[PDB]
DNA sequence: CCGACCGCGCATCAGC
DNA sequence: GCTGATGCGCG
DNA sequence: GTCGG
């Protein structure tokens, strides 16, 4: 519906993180962005967007020149200059953000051959990035997904039967593709107040049965790395997974929270405010102004149920 | 007028 | 070698 | 860049 304003303000928001190094910026652009493509009807002027939550006087500038040109000045002279353009580029690999990108670009560096020229200046994550360019940008639609979580759920069953995984992200709402793999670990023997080599034992097993093939950063409980599917003697393109080992005390506020969407949580941590309580990614405690002690969860539903609220199924979570 | 705008786990580096 | 800072990715 | 205290 407004598909060059959104893309415009998009091109901003990248220009300010990855070139001007200013994140605030770069959210106000793409929250300005979030909220124009939410909007029914085809904007006609800066000054109507102007109404809008996150539109201030400056984007309404903008919004009024491209209206009227159909294009941004300021933009045109952001794309033909070489450097900014460079380097915003080469944030496109994992592991190479604003700071490296500038960096690489100072000393010639500039493009993905130029990167393979020189591998043994990027780190490992970054030559993972590198490595699986295409891959990492690519969508993976939801009969794939479905097919990895039966391997991951399957895969963690067969460590220990008291491991439970779930996988959040938008795709536990039931969308139809999803960006990356986010699964949420935990297990009895694990809370607040407590086993060795948990998230290890269920990282290796993954990888022993070649379903885990990188891996770009591993602690005791973070992973970050790479998964691909099985094929059937044309290969699966190859997709980023997180997996996070959570302490069963928080583990469903955990589930909660990286189910999303943003906007739901959002309306729910500002509606459990009204009623006496404050949830996080960890803990719902009550309020006094002052926060006491997280009360037990056992499940998503206790959390809906202290904010007298009636739960809300995954999918409909979209807000 | 002026500061907030998430803040954390891991990898790596800067400074001893 | 150690400790704290910084870069990066991410709900 | 936009907001709200």
């Amino acid at each position: 519906l407004n598909g060059g304003i959104t893309d415009m303000l998009t091109e901003l928001a990248n220009f300010e993180k990855n070139v001007s190094q200013a994140i605030h910026k770069y959210n106000a652009y793409r929250k300005a962005a979030s909220v124009i493509a939410k909007y029914p009807h085809k904007i006609k002027s800066g000054a109507e967007a102007k109404k809008l939550p996150g539109v201030g006087t400056k984007i309404a500038e903008k919004i009024d020149e491209f209206l009227a040109t159909g294009k941004l000045r300021k933009l045109e002279k952001i794309r033909q200059d070489d450097t900014s353009s460079s380097i915003n580029f080469l944030t496109r690999v994992s592991g190479i953000g604003p700071s490296a990108a500038r960096k690489f670009v100072d000393e010639g560096i500039k493009t993905l051959e130029d990167l393979r020229k020189n591998e043994d200046k990027l780190n490992h994550h970054q030559r993972i990035g590198l490595k699986y360019f295409g891959d990492f940008e690519k969508r993976i639609p939801r009969e794939e997904m479905l097919q990895m979580q039966d391997i991951v759920l399957n895969e963690v069953k067969k460590v220990d039967s008291e491991y439970i995984a779930t996988v959040c992200g938008s795709f536990r709402r039931g969308a139809e593709s999803s960006g990356d793999m986010d699964v949420l670990l935990t297990h009895p023997s694990f809370t607040s107040e407590s086993q060795p080599k948990l998230l290890h034992q269920v990282v290796e097993q993954l990888q022993k049965v070649h379903f885990i093939t990188d891996t770009l950063s591993k602690g005791e409980t973070k992973f970050m790395g790479v998964c691909q599917l099985p094929s059937k003697n044309k290969e699966y393109p190859h997709r980023r997974i997180d997996i996070r080992l959570i302490p069963k005390d928080q583990y469903y506020c955990g589930v909660l929270y990286f189910t999303g969407s943003d906007i739901f949580n959002k309306n729910m941590r500002a509606h459990a405010l009204e009623k006496g309580f404050t949830i996080n990614e960890y803990t719902i405690r009550p309020l006094g102004g002052v926060a006491g002690e997280p009360l037990p969860v056992d499940s998503e539903k206790d959390i809906f149920d202290y904010i007298q609220w009636k739960y809300r199924e995954p999918k409909d979570r979209s807000e």
